[PDB]
């Protein structure tokens, strides 16, 4: 509930769907540590990443794998990959959305953040 | 459930509630008919517009009033709305959102088709 | 100068070139009169559109046509045009761009307003 | 030239004028090395990054430094910077223009590859 991400496809006019989203969370040592991952669903969302007691505060990093996505539908893309990083919870647990619209030269992210 | 419009706002990092949004199709004179209005919620959705019966092929253009919001905020902004034009269900029944995302100087929309 | 279009293609990464593009000033009695118009450069750009003379304060409406351009490419877009309806105030910086990213479902459009 | 960085402000309708970007190239060891820096211009411009001889295909990261420039403006921003990660093919057209658009909570950007 505390962090979902939502991907569209700007080419199709619909949810981008099976897309990989991997998210990190900056260490002491200002490594990248692994934090959670998963896929989009039919609807272009993906939820489950974590839980309000995991989802500390940090500077987070969602990864979502772009360049899979349009290759895996026979398109040669820019991108490697859309990268959105933030510090998150730093007044409190929020509810975070991270949306990206995708073209294959170009991608737009938002944050949609709530407090419970 | 035929047509949705979803509005964010980029600066605040919400939905973008209390938007007025307007409907029209195009008569067969050419002019814009009034179709239906609404105003986003607070989660910056505006369902219940139209039905599946008057929902009808023909071209509709989706007024978003992005003027009164940034002003009813306190802010100037640049556009006067955002119109969003196109054909519906020339090849039957779809499931339209038209999403928009808000800034003072600027916006962005798609749309997403489903075909239930 | 004053007035100046820039039209991107975000699937080709590439300028959106020879789009048409028309600009209207909204008229007394709530119409639109044609003001402007012509045709995206190579580099996706119109100038030439007007002088300072002629744009006074108002509001415009610049109409890109948007499905003639993916028309044209071979590829079926959503939106029979894009269209970018603003207020022209001199209390504000002397040059507009209004530059529009394109995508066969999704546009976006700013403005860069500089002196 | 073959590589330009362009940044404007949705806020204000301007160019992002001495926004802070950094050129990174992936090495063989899956690490990110400086490869080019500067701040863009009062065009929102940066030009100068790079030569034809220096800019080999590869996997490059811009990094463009949006919290700094929220805050020099008093406005709160979300992300800690805006990164553009792509890889550049001999294959396609020569010059690369990288172009983002900022708000607060949001980013967009592009990619124009022309010859
Ligand atoms: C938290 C965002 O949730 C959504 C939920 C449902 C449908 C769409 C969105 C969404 N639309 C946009 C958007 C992207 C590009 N241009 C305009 C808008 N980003 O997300
Ligand atoms: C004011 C002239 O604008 C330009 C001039 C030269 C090159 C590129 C641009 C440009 N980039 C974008 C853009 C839009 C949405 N997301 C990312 C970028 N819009 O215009």
């Amino acid at each position: 509930c505390p962090l979902m991400v939502k991907v569209l496809d700007a080419v199709r006019g619909s949810p981008a769907i099976n897309v990989a989203v991997h998210v990190f969370r900056k260490a002491a040592d200002d490594t990248w540590e692994p934090f959670a991952s998963g896929k989009t669903s039919e609807s272009g969302e993906l939820h489950g990443l974590t839980t309000e007691e995991e989802f500390v505060e940090g500077i987070y990093k969602v990864e979502i794998d772009t360049k899979s996505y349009w290759k895996a539908l026979g398109i040669s893309p820019f991108h490697e990959h859309a990268e959105v990083v933030f510090t998150a919870n730093d007044s409190g647990p929020r509810r975070y959305t991270i949306a990206a619209l995708l073209s294959p030269y170009s991608y737009s992210t938002t944050a949609v953040v709530t407090n419970p």
